[PDB]
């Protein structure tokens, strides 16, 4: 019973997901039949299960091919703890059973995030897309608590959780929407619109990830980091340069990936949620989070923020609504900080964005009451000309870039602050 | 530039039939046109012949490239002795002429299976698929003898015998079914169903041959063989491990090949006979042989067993039907053992399966008699609960695995008897 | 490391330099033409392809001109939109002049910098000479009110048109926009594709065969012989004059046919540059055939406006004197547009005096023909000999003008430069 | 001038026609618009000229790039001497003017064939496909003499004489048939049939030229030539082997080229004359020349043989028809040998085939009169069965292979000279 299985895995091809442009040749041909079927309102179940698995495995057979075994564990784990809840949801419905099942479904993510904190080495049950997979898994469990979801076969569950395009780090979806958009193949005109948008997304992804992302990440970021470290100190102008360059590099690389993922999803007939919709023209933090990482932000708003507000109002822990809203903002953003990894700078990012949202809500209330004061006194309301818009965009852009510097992790390198 | 023809043949590319997964890329592309042409009612004869010859030659080259010549001679031999009988078939059917023609059709296989035993290593005319091509040749001399075949062209004959997806060691076929199947191209929906089933077969063959066959073949079997040899003796627990692991490895590897062959055959518009339909769950040995290697077992039942029973009843040599059935069982299984190869363990395998079949038949007769005895005595008949079925399945599974241990030739290493 | 050296590292593809460039262009522009067949336009794909090929054409040995292109784009956007906001209110007849001057300012700086110190200014790049003409066009089309509303997409799609850009035919905004909006039907698209293939073939013949023969086989040795023999005039001077004239035509017409072909592959029929110029009977009929786009641009926006301005102030006594002065000034402005050297200005003034002499000769011929018809004498016949004489004299004068424009007289002589 | 243009012509890209399988990717992508336009009943006159000129130039820009200049002369020659007849044909029809114009049109071929005899070096006017273009450019004059041809534009003349596929060494056509097939674009069903036949021809051309021609020409022919030269003498077994191998190599290489040319022609909507139609089952010399090099043989039969027979019968030079037929056979085959080139072995080939045809006609007459003699005497007519047909096949095959040995020029090496 020799254990050379790991070395067997570290031999397969390693076609990187959305790596070289030539990838979109292979994938394109691999997606040529499926799309054709949609034109005849015919869906090939087995062929999709073949292409999705082949490309997932090709994406996961890298230097750390062992993660495949972890994946083959993870899936099984979810099948154990989703279906279990379904059985329970047929008969009884208690808060503590739902909480336990949510915790047990999200436990692999908790282990992957916490193990480096304790051991210092990556956990065994960690693979490429786990952070963006439990979101689907636990998502389904939440839908069973509300009663929205009642029946689903294993084929639907596994084709939803393991969606090929949005697997590595892609838009976070929901089961209800994905299933409803999977059942009803769009008519020919909508399918043609989807094909045109997919080609446009592929071209823009080429531009974003292979040109602008490369310029901002492999040409300016390393020398800027080196100069900032060499000058040293608490802060310096090269740190401002690296902050802005990293913000733009992060945005362009992630937008390129998201455009690729949405294009490949459209080629399969499913419209995955968008990720970025002009995030930098946002003139406010609350308007920013409706532009930046749309899928993740909306997921945390629907399932972690709204539910917490409902829980807090159920027990009326806080008297006024504003205090409860601020507390929910802080807790939601802190949980979003943990999700990235339990280090010092991710928690700082979460607390910083939570404080930003609370400050923005307070300023909205103060602006409203100041407008009331000026209107009652007969004076004109506060200006809303181009200058106020420019000031708001400038403040939002600066705060967002500060957040992307803190999230960058460069603040460890600049000053070795352990905690 | 050439030297000897054998060296030039060795220089040619070698593609193991269903070896690395990339093989299915080649075939896929090579079968991309033909299958599309199947949707309409047209077939590309030249393209099919060229691709079939290409892949047969690629599978035949390598270290044993000289066998290609052994193929060509073989083909001519069949064309000499099939067509000859055709002419004779139009005049009269004398039994001895039919026997002579069948013998001369199977003569290359007789030489291949009898040459290494006498003094040599391998006969010259031996090549890769001769074991599973004689069945497609002597399957015509019989069909003419019964008159179900009267007219056919050389194109049909050499397109049926040299079927590319079923050449090396594949599902044995019959001429009448194959020809009548290739004449009538299926409809559009049937073709889509066949494509979906072909993709399912490809995936399941991947699992059966590149994972499970690898696990049971090169991970457990060599260490278990080493432990069994080191412990020595008549038998040991490592020998039992070898038995079970080799049986599962044989089933998984062969079912992987057979699913690959059925998939590639479906991609060319022909549904080749299925080899395995859930073995290891057979209650009886008689039910086992309707599930394990279905194509060959059915071939021997139709053309070796039933004909033997008909011959024995024609001369009424034996007193009753039961004796004829038992003798036919023994002789048919001995002929199967001979077909595998003239060694002590193959003949032991054939005799073992024959004794199993006759004992199963005797047990069925005795059970029917005792059920009649209980019915006439008023007692409730013998139980048929889940426990009895489980016991029957367990007994059949153990007997089959013992037969596969004998067929493995491992007992030759473990005992060195009859060396 | 990212510097100007990074820009210089980028691949370089001289526009219409080798046939493989046309293979690249055909492969790139096939989807656009196929989409045009179905009356649909791929806005993002066209922009990406145009930017790609502009960058490839600009990333030469001196690839530091891309920064100049970006600065020029920003400058033109700023001033065009500054006028657009201002035009809707009122036109002061001097703010229009200021905006036109500030739109031609990069070009005038580029054409005046090498004269002053030693070299061209920083903001010089490849197509700046044939891009200003587009920008000023818009300003003109705002002063007369024929243009009122347009978006930044239309403006930057018209100005940075990839097929022409470098030296291609000069377009106008009104015609270009009305042509871009209305995709032609399928039969006209097929006719345009066939004409594009014909243009590609004829451009091959003109630029890669005839231009090579007249520029690499005869011109260098003829120049060497002319320099060796020396003197004001010589037979090698005639050789270099004729060879350079034919080289200029067979190279520029080849480039313009390439540009029209590539433009037709994107659904727009750019103005034709040459319509068989060497058969022009008169000097005035030569400019309707030689560099048609530029000559028509100067006639419409520099000549006619100058005549209208002079007439509305009635500075001169009669119409013919105004026409002569407008001819001379327009051709001098054309020479200046080419570059501030002695021979370019000599070329401009030469063409101006040629046009005015042609006009005077036509008027004198009309008067003398009227007198002869009054006297009963038959007018001078023109069947094959007079027309041949006119064609020959116009061809000789044009070839002399191209000798002057060549700058070869700068090498042959050493006049004050 | 400088005169370096030839060196310029040598730096152009080179692409041997039908040299590599990758060449057909370029050819198919270039010819796709023409085929689509055919499907819509449209011909793009300019685009066809562009693709034809580009591929002619790519075929002619080899080490002998200077031949392009010769080609540019050849066209300018032929035009001058085609229209010089077209103007004359309308006015007067003296025989000697037609003879003079035909001679002047064929003069470049005469110079290319004669100058190596005198000077010993290839002539300036020689280029790749002059021998298969003079045929078209003299066929137009021959048609014009008969009055079959009338007003024709220069576009038709130059698109006929310079056909892109059948240019280097391709099927020899006629103007009337080519023009009539150019005007009437086939229907959609005929276009589909042409596409199928073009793909079949391309595949068979791959097989014939890149596999079988390579086997017979680059692996067996050099060793057989070396052995035959080493043994020496008038005749030897290696020389017989080289005779048969060269015959098969010539047939396979030429048939591969002809299938390629017919395929590319079908992709343009024009079906050029076939070149080979089962040559080796001829059973006779006449049935061979009606099967071997169909285009060239039919051209020489229509314009050089029939015309000479008509001339001889016009002046009744010989007493009987058989003598005139034999003389015409000999003269036609001598002119064919001359067309191949003025050496000893080409003229020997021509006179050998002429004698073969004459004795075949004598054999037919003698067989007919012997059959008449036997019928008059009441005896059974001479047999015509499998054995007689096999004897005829054997005799014709041996004579044809001897002819291809003489045409090979190998007899010049082995027999004459020294080595
Ligand atoms: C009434 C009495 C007089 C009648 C005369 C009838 C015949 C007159 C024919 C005169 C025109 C012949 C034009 C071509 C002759 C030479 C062609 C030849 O030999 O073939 C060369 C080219 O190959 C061809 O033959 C190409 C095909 C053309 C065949 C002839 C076409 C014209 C036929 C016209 C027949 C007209 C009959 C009368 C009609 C009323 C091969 O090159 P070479 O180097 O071997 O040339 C020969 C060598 O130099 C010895 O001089
Ligand atoms: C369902 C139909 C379609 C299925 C997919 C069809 C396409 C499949 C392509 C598989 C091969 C991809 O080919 C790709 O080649 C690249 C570049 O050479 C190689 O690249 C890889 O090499 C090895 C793994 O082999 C890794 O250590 C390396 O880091 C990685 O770059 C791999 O060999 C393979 O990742
Ligand atoms: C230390 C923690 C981080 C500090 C974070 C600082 C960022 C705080 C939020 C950004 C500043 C918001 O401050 C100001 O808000 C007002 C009031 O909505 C915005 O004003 C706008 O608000 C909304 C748009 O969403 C509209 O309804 C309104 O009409 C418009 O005026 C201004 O554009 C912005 O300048
Ligand atoms: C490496 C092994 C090489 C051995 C194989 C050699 C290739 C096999 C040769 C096939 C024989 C070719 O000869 C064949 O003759 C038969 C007899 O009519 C005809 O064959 C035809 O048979 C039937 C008749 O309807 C058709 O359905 C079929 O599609 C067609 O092939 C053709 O004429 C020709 O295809
Ligand atoms: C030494 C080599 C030989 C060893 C193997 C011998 C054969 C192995 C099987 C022996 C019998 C086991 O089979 C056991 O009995 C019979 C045989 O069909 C089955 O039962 C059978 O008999 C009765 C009716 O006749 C019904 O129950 C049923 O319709 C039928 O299948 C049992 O459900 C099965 O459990
Ligand atoms: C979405 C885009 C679709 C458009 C299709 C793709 C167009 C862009 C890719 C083409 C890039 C060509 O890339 C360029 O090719 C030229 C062609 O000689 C070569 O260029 C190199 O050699 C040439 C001449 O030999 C020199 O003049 C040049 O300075 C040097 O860089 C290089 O290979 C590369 O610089
Ligand atoms: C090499 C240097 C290149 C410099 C940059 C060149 C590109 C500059 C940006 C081009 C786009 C600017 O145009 C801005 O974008 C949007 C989104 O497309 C345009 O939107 C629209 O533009 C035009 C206007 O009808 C439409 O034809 C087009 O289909 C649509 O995109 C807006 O009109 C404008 O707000
Ligand atoms: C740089 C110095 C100037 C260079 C030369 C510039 C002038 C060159 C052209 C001068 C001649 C004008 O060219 C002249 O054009 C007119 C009108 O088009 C033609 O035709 C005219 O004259 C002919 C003479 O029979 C008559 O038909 C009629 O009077 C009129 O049509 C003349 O045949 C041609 O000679
Ligand atoms: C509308 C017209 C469409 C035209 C389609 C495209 C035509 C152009 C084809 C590509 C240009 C020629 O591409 C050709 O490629 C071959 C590939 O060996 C190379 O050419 C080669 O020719 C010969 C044999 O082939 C070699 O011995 C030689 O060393 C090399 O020059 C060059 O790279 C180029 O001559
Ligand atoms: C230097 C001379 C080179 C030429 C060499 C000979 C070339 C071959 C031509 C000779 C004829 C061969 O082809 C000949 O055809 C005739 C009539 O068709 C047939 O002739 C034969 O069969 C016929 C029946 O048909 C019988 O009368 C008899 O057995 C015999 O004459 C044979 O098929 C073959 O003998």
């Amino acid at each position: 019973f020799q254990g050379s299985m790991i070395d067997f895995l570290k031999q397969l091809p390693h076609l990187e997901p959305y790596g070289n442009p030539f990838y979109f040749i292979y994938l394109g041909i691999a997606l040529l039949p499926i799309f054709i079927g949609l034109f005849f309102k015919k869906r090939f179940a087995i062929y999709e299960c073949l292409v999705s698995i082949t490309f997932i495995v090709l994406a996961l057979t890298g230097t750390h091919a062992s993660q495949i075994l972890a994946l083959l564990f993870y899936i099984v784990w979810q099948i154990i703890w989703v279906y279990s809840y379904k059985r329970y949801r047929s008969q009884r419905d208690n808060k503590w059973v739902f909480y336990l099942h949510s915790f047990l479904v999200v436990l692999p993510l908790i282990l992957v995030k916490v193990e480096p904190t304790i051991n210092g080495t990556q956990s065994l049950l960690n693979f490429l897309g786990i952070s963006y997979l439990t979101f689907r898994a636990v998502g389904m469990i939440i839908e069973m608590r509300d009663g929205v979801l009642k029946e689903f076969t294993l084929g639907e569950f596994l084709r939803f959780m393991l969606f090929m395009p949005t697997f590595t780090s892609g838009p976070i979806d929901r089961f209800k929407r994905f299933n409803e958009d999977y059942q009803s193949i769009p008519n020919r005109d909508e399918l043609l619109n989807m094909l045109e948008q997919a080609v446009k997304y592929i071209m823009l992804g080429f531009l974003y990830k292979f040109v602008l992302a490369q310029i901002f990440g492999s040409m300016l970021l390393p020398p800027l980091k080196a100069q900032a470290l060499s000058q040293g100190g608490i802060f310096n102008l090269p740190t401002l340069g690296v902050m802005y360059v990293y913000g733009f590099d992060l945005f362009f690389d992630f937008a390129g990936y998201s455009m690729f993922a949405l294009a490949v999803s459209n080629l399969m007939g499913i419209k995955s949620p968008i990720n970025f919709d002009k995030p930098f023209i946002s003139r406010d933090m609350k308007e920013f989070w409706n532009r930046w990482h749309m899928s993740l932000s909306f997921w945390f708003r629907d399932f972690v923020f709204m539910r917490l507000v409902i829980v807090l109002m159920r027990n009326k822990v806080f008297k006024n609504r504003n205090t409860t809203s601020n507390v929910a903002y802080i807790i939601n953003m802190m949980v979003m900080g943990f999700w990235h990894g339990i280090t010092w700078y991710y928690i700082a990012y979460g607390i910083f964005h939570g404080i930003g949202l609370v400050i923005n809500d307070a300023w909205l209330r103060k602006k409203k009451t100041i407008n009331k004061d000026r209107k009652k006194a007969g004076l004109k309301p506060l200006p809303e000309n181009k200058w106020t818009k420019a000031l708001g965009i400038f403040i939002t852009f600066n705060t967002v870039m500060l957040s992307f510097l803190i999230f960058s992790g460069f603040l460890n390198d600049l000053w070795f602050t352990k905690k």
